[PDB]
């Protein structure tokens, strides 16, 4: 099938508006769009939860099949969770100019204690594009999850297996690591294939 | 697994940033360490947009999928496009099921009456910045019978899990759910076609 219909150039950003400016943003796009039929949208508003975007990394020992967790509270967790404290993936904001496995590679040291090897891109996805322009770009990082050392935060090594059952039972329900873990286990054979030569 | 629960965490206050169409809180909060003790009181701005139902719509029968386009202006700054192919979605009301929610926006967004579910996950989106979760459920869909400005897509489910893996399907819930069918679809397609 085609896939989608239209690009960049068939929307017309009128103007942004900042409304709220704290730690992150609140922003407003007013703008334009190419409808479906030919015609063209009235003029939209939408609102916009602006914090910048992120790189994250999947710390994965290929020799002992383990993946690196960290775990910290996330206080936005706390209503919709048993628990605010979360098992994650290694993540930060990039700033201007820095590249997406230069600050996974910082993550990994100054918030898992983890020197970091290869890696190698696993996806990169908008987080909820219906409300918020973030974007996370994901890697896979290979570690020795026996090193793994280490806001408050506990390092946890575990197999994969176990880490993936988690994913199942909702014990890791997480976007960036759940999408991570279910990359890793429709890529794990090949992947310890490629790091273990 | 984790280590605290909810007894560990003392929320002072949420403080009103903005209020719109979504909201922005300020949560005032103080929470045990790993190390013993509590914090000192820390605040962190939440977005607060309610919750969401999701749907993949899947055919079993044909290995089919059925995705639903349309524009979402946030993705303009970091994408090559900002039309998006998604799951089914809506957010849940006051007193809703994810079950009622999926089905209704199911057959609203897509046209598509829903056999058979079952549960995939349910996931926060960003739980630094937001408190969103979305519950995900796979939906038993006729793809013969698929028909906000939105278009509707039917493609195989190896096309749409390789338009995951290229990146032309990039948002968290479709790639979530679409992950899952390829580690499922199986065993899937044998529960209901047997």
């Amino acid at each position: 099938q085609q896939g989608i219909t239209f690009s960049k150039n068939d929307v017309e950003i009128i103007a942004r508006e900042t409304l709220y400016r704290g730690f992150f943003s609140l922003d407003l796009y007013r703008f334009r769009h190419r409808l479906f039929n030919g015609g063209m949208s009235g003029e939209i508003t939408r609102e916009i939860f602006e914090r910048g975007h992120a790189a994250v990394l999947l710390p994965f020992d290929p020799v002992r099949d383990e993946v690196v967790l960290v775990e910290q509270i996330r206080i936005a967790a706390y209503d919709t969770s048993e628990s605010p404290w979360l098992l994650e993936m290694v993540a930060g904001m990039i700033e201007a100019g820095e590249t997406v496995e230069d600050v996974a590679r910082r993550e990994a040291l100054e918030e898992a204690g983890l020197e970091v090897g290869r890696t190698k891109p696993i996806l990169s996805y908008l987080a909820s594009p219906g409300g918020t322009s973030e974007r996370l770009s994901i890697l896979v990082g290979e570690v020795d999850a026996s090193t793994a050392k280490g806001e408050d935060i506990r390092v946890h090594v575990v197999s994969r297996e176990q880490a993936y059952q988690w994913v199942e039972e909702g014990k890791i329900d997480n976007a960036a690591s759940v999408i991570a873990l279910q990359w890793l286990q429709l890529h794990y054979h090949n992947l310890r294939n490629e790091w273990t030569k």
